[PDB]
């Protein structure tokens, strides 16, 4: 998604919890950082 959070990753699975804990959804890893979809 299009919110970029300052959390590092190499796989989208690693972004599931960071995005949830940020109040957002559908964590994905893009260019080694997590992206989230706003509620
Ligand atoms: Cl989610």
């Amino acid at each position: 998604g299009s919110v970029r959070i300052p959390v590092s990753c190499r796989h989208s699975g690693q972004c599931l919890r960071p995005c949830r804990d940020a109040g957002m959804r559908f964590g994905r890893c893009m260019n080694g950082r997590c992206d989230c979809t706003p509620r």
